């Protein structure tokens, strides 16, 4: 149920996603998740609900349902806080909202820095994102400091391409290697080269949007839909499992961590019932065959940012 990281800690391979979970619904979602066995929650300041996740964790610690050490809480540094002088503050805001005294894992959410300010997506008058003059290595150095101060137990990255990961690995005077790279991954974006790269470097990969993020705010009717894919439905029926369970089990069998999101109590429970079956070799082969290099998360207004990750092949 857990994978070993480079800091010696164990990370649950199944966690609960919280992007697009509205504040109060998310408090109940986390309480239910904890009750049915989730021990990893994936959070972010930019999801605007960390206080409400915090409420849930606090209450279940209080109810004596779980201990803090049994939980694996992840959050992420948003793009507008990449300046070295803003990182600790950003982390401490997350810690305050989550009502925690440490995070198990803290990620650089995206490799690009954005102009500091109240707005999470600062745009100019023609709709281009406004970058900041920050770079990956300086931001990484600031993340390292959080480990040395005890605010976070591990640090890692998200939406980094292999060249961007290499920049960190090859930093002279590197203090901590990235523990995790959290990237989009599902049957329509199978990430074979980046996953190979990362695993060969002892970096654990977490798959986000494993169900294809049907609630993403920029979905178009014509877009491919994983949960509705009749080929995957047929694989699921064969196992007497739902399509969602097949989609969650798939990355587990590639030695990935996976973080499906739900605020629907029955689905929260359903998505955790994935340790009692196995996809076969043919199933695995078939699911990888559906790759189309189709991305849920890739914001158009950021495509000219110096650090845009997805111009590179991988
Ligand atoms: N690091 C990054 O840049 C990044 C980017 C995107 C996502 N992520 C993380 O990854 C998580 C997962 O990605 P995601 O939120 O994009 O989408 P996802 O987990 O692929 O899909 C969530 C959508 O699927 C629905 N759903 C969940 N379980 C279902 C089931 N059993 N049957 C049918 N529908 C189901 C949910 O509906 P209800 O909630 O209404 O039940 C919601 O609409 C996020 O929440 C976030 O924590 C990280
Ligand atoms: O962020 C999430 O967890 C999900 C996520 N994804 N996207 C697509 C993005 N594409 C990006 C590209 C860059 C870039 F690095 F390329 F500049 C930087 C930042 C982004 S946000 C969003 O637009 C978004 C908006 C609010 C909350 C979460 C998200």
């Amino acid at each position: 149920s857990r994978i070993l990281l480079n800091n010696g800690a164990k990370m649950p391979i199944l966690g609960l996603g919280t992007w697009k979970s509205p504040p109060g619904q998310v408090t109940e979602a986390v309480k239910v998740a904890i009750d049915v066995g989730y021990r990893h929650i994936d959070c972010a300041h930019v999801y605007q609900n960390e206080n409400e996740v915090g409420v849930a964790i606090q209450e279940k610690l209080r109810e004596q349902v779980v201990k803090r050490e049994e939980l694996f809480i992840v959050s992420k540094l948003w793009c507008t806080y990449h300046e070295k002088g803003l990182v600790k503050g950003a982390c401490q805001k997350t810690l305050s909202d989550l009502k925690l005294d440490y995070l198990d894992l803290y990620l650089i959410h995206w490799p690009a820095g954005f102009k500091p300010g109240k707005e999470f997506f600062p745009l100019d008058e023609s709709g281009n994102v406004v970058p900041s003059d920050t770079n990956i290595l300086d931001t990484w150095a600031a993340m390292e400091e959080l480990v040395d101060e005890g605010l976070v137990k591990a640090i890692g990255i998200s939406n980094f391409n292999h060249l961007q990961v290499e920049m960190i690995l090859n930093k002279p005077g590197l203090k901590y290697k990235p523990a995790v790279n959290q990237i989009e991954c599902h049957p329509y974006l199978t990430q074979e080269k980046l996953i190979q790269y990362c695993q060969s470097k002892g970096i654990v990969v977490t798959a986000y949007s494993p169900l294809g993020s049907p609630d993403r705010p920029w979905a178009k009717p014509e877009d491919p839909s994983l949960l509705e894919d009749p080929r995957i439905k047929a694989i699921a029926a064969k196992h007497n499992k739902t399509t969602a369970q097949v989609l969650i089990r798939f990355p587990m069998q590639r030695n990935l961590v996976v973080i499906p999101k739900s605020v629907t109590p029955e689905r929260i429970a359903e998505n955790f019932k994935v340790f009692d079956f196995e996809l076969s070799s043919q199933d695995m082969t078939t699911l990888l065959s559906y790759n189309r290099n189709w991305r849920v998360c890739a914001l158009l207004s950021c495509t000219s940012h110096k650090d845009y990750p997805f111009h590179e092949e991988f």
